[PDB]
């Protein structure tokens, strides 16, 4: 349990997790409390930092990654790939990312900042092209290891070990409902398991955006436009600046917070990622378009 | 009994400002000194200026100089100071107007506008001076408008004397031999130096300059090319992702770390801003130009 107030970290690893929790304030006009678990405050700005750490930590203990021998091969360019590149670099591993050429230049650049080898695959073959290429690499080099196997193996576990228990402690053992995205790669499974291990009867709600069954009490559907509108209202009302998945979660949480049986209760949801990564994407396009056509004051007004 | 954000739920994103982590430089430090990085990049809006933003609103309100829902906050800033004022202003219900030259990036316009700030553009030729002139015109024309710079002057050093400096003191276990930060303005330098000397520290105070004066023991000049190179080395060695200022500070720290008299000693410096804000600027153009020319694997190698 690393205490940031009284210590200097040996490694940026130690700054992963132990993220803040924040009550929704202006945007919450309901009779329920809504707690945001702020995973956007991780060192590389998303929840997936916990997964990147888990992969290196747990696979090394298993002897399946060997620092400075293993080449880590990851067929994904989103936050899991960012965290693997980030933490691979400081542990001494070469990291290869395979990604379609059609993924954004900005995604390429962030991965390369950490010294990953970025290998581009044909747009017309999509995500499958990148998976084929990763497999080609591992077949050719017996030192190379596919990361996605470990992402699958450890993801729910790290959230049952860390994220879930943090929420339990931060809310002082008071969670009536926990809400997160159904996507997997996320916190849903592990947080749900942690809560159920603590005794908690909390309602578990999976959020499914639109264009383990035992663990999930309800799937709540959220329209894309509502997730996007919510992300922008959240920043203006409460100063929380996040991506699409956080907007969808907050939209869902605010609806569920108005249910009669949720009055006086505590609802917890996740803010997975900081918003700045998405400024150039469709999420904030409306704002980009607005600022693109602003007028300019004439110099004749400014030279008195 | 001061709020513990790792163990309790915050009422406001304000409470998550400051109390940032501190991190030892390792792979990049091949000296016999210890270099501690104060990780201001970990603030809620990804820079040290969150502390100044908060100090401005909190202290101006307590002195009746800003009145929520009445005062219009006006700032001439193409930097993080404007970003923080816009971010925290929105939460508190203030209208915020930011003036900046038309030559600043769309990304920067977009960030401010995400908070709901009014963005006013001034001629490229007149630079920041023209943005300053316009801010003063706006304030002249609205009796509810106030110029934020006056507050930044009054409160900048004080907030770092009260918060950043005492944090550094506790985090290093009362053990600081040298403190290094940028002259700029908005820097931590004056306030931290005052805190350190108040708490009995004999730390040497070093002002970093590109190529209160009585608290400074040494000016250290850093060429821009060394600042830029150092920013990119930092990501790949230690996973620290920052801007130009942090690059320059770390370069200076590493050179001071080589002095015989610093053997065994503790040097503290500041990482002011997270690097993501700068990914599409000149600082990381070397990486961008590289990933924009990568070859694409031929479909024939992967089509199944
Ligand atoms: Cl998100
Ligand atoms: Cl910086």
């Amino acid at each position: 349990p690393f205490d940031k107030s009284r210590n200097v970290a040996q490694s940026i690893d130690q700054l992963i997790g132990q993220t803040p929790a924040l009550y929704l304030n202006k945007l919450n006009n309901t009779k329920a409390k809504v707690v945001l678990k702020m995973e956007c405050e991780n060192p590389m700005a998303s929840v997936k930092d916990r997964l990147g750490f888990a992969i290196y930590d747990k696979a090394e203990k298993e002897g399946k990654l060997i620092p400075g021998k293993s080449v880590v091969v990851e067929s994904s360019s989103g936050n899991t790939g960012v965290s693997l590149a980030h933490l691979g670099a400081i542990r001494g591993y070469k990291v290869i990312i395979t990604m379609p050429e059609s993924m954004s230049l900005e995604r390429r650049c962030l991965l390369r900042i950490f010294g990953a080898e970025v290998i581009l695959t044909p747009a017309a073959l999509g995500m499958k092209g990148a998976v084929t290429m990763a497999k080609k690499i591992v077949t050719a080099n017996p030192n190379a290891v596919l990361a996605d196997q470990f992402a699958t193996k450890y993801n729910a576990l790290i959230h049952e070990e860390t994220t879930g228990p943090e929420i339990w402690e931060q809310t002082n053992h008071n969670v009536d409902c926990f809400i997160a995205g159904v996507g997997t790669g996320g916190t849903l499974t592990g947080v749900a398991r942690a809560l159920k291990k603590m005794g908690s009867h909390a309602r578990i709600v999976a959020v499914e955006p639109m264009e383990d069954r035992s663990l999930i009490d309800e799937v709540f559907c959220v329209a894309g436009d509502d997730a996007i509108e919510t992300a922008l209202k959240l920043t203006r009302s409460d100063g929380v600046f996040c991506g699409f998945s956080g907007g969808a979660n907050v939209y869902a949480a605010l609806k569920i917070a108005e249910r009669p049986e949720m009055e006086g209760k505590t609802i917890v949801t996740i803010i997975p990622s900081f918003g700045e990564r998405y400024l150039s994407t469709a999420l904030y396009r409306s704002v980009r378009d607005e600022v693109s056509s602003l007028p300019v004051v004439d110099a004749s007004e400014l030279q008195d």
